[PDB]
């Protein structure tokens, strides 16, 4: 599994209705989550644990000290198959390394459940899987973290 | 080198000093969050620029993944992001030792920006404020997030 984690002051998620807002968070994280074809539940578990526990906020005096849970902040989890974009061949990407959309959705849904189980069910916002999304992100820093579980 | 590329309808970059001040802004195009590694070479930088400018990340009529940022006269906002070399394998406090140290990172970054302008056009390349806190309002389009690590390349 691949995840891009961005530290945000807020994120507003819209779909085409011109656009209607379905999701919104204030301070916290937007997590762009790529699901590999070979991902197991242990790959999911690692990403979840890292997203929830990574110490990405300062606590004056201390840098990199508080996580999303510590500060009662929110997470928006967005599925991003493009994170397996093969950009090595030419300039046209292909995405064959990403999990096929049906088994990806189920896996994703299980991840959201576990996010809610490990943190709080009110603090976990989502997009519309598969659908086109407009997301206004207020990047705080910016702070961008990347994790690939196949490096673990 | 590491880069996170996001397809945008717009991005608005502010810095400190009502309390925030807008310094850069693009419409359609890419925000590229760029991480510079300790041992990055000009060849790593060249690969990043080539891909950012030439990756076909936009639709065109009946065709998907067909047009690149240059094809559409779109813009690039290039932001230095050392946090991309944040090691998180050992505990939950990130370790950034593998990121090129600031002074060397800044000159390498500015060289990269110069080459972007040379390979595309000056007026289409936007930047932030290196080593400074930034507030970046990004309108993600899709979203479409691309990740490239040049170490994976030979
Ligand atoms: N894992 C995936 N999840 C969602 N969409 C995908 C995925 N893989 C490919 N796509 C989309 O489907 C289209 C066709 O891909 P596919 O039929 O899998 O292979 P190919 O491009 O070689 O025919 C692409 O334009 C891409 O946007």
């Amino acid at each position: 599994m691949r995840v891009v984690i961005q530290r945000v002051k807020g994120a507003i998620l819209s779909v085409r209705k011109e656009l209607e807002i379905i999701s919104e968070i204030k301070n916290g994280l937007i997590c762009f989550l790529g699901i590999h074809k070979n991902d197991t539940w242990e790959d999911a578990l690692y990403i979840i644990r890292k997203c929830l526990n990574l110490r990405l906020w300062n606590n004056d005096n201390k840098t990199w000290d508080k996580n999303v849970k510590d500060l009662n902040y929110e997470l928006l989890i967005v599925s991003q198959f493009t994170l397996f974009g093969n950009t090595k061949k030419g300039n046209k990407p292909d995405f064959h390394l990403a999990k096929e959309p049906n088994e990806a959705l189920i896996f994703y849904n299980k991840i959201i459940d576990e996010f809610k189980k490990q943190y709080n069910d009110d603090k976990i916002k989502i997009g519309k899987f598969g659908n086109y999304m407009n997301i206004d992100v207020t990047n705080d820093g910016p702070v961008t973290i990347y994790i690939d579980t196949h490096d673990i």
